[PDB]
């Protein structure tokens, strides 16, 4: 029961990591050291914005429910739209099996 996923860069952009589903924490890019540039800046516990990165607005959108409370730490993560949303803090999904994750830059 494992999920892969895609992970954007700057060079060629398209990178990618198999995960499990039901992951942990700061889990998948690490997992696989993907390039990841940053690498859990704020290495978790919530203050930067370049963990989870922009999430397919089909897996993300897919919330109706988020607020100053809910964001934490977005509020507005420069370059969040409908798709990105932050986490380091969620385990893995069958929604992310396939997924193309991409920084916003930062
Ligand atoms: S690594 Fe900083 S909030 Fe996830």
């Amino acid at each position: 029961d494992k999920i892969t996923v895609h992970f954007i860069n700057r060079d060629g952009e398209t990178l990618t990591t198999k995960g499990k589903i039901g992951d942990s924490l700061l889990d998948v890019v690490v997992q696989n050291n993907l390039d990841i540039d940053g690498f859990g800046a704020c290495e978790g516990t919530l203050a930067c914005s370049t963990c989870h990165l922009i999430f397919e607005q089909h897996i993300f959108e897919k919330l109706e429910a988020i607020t100053d409370e809910e964001n934490d730490m977005l509020d507005l993560a420069y370059g969040l739209t409908d798709r990105s949303r932050l986490g380091c803090q969620i385990c893995l999904t069958k929604a992310m099996d396939n997924m193309t994750v991409r920084v916003p830059d930062a």
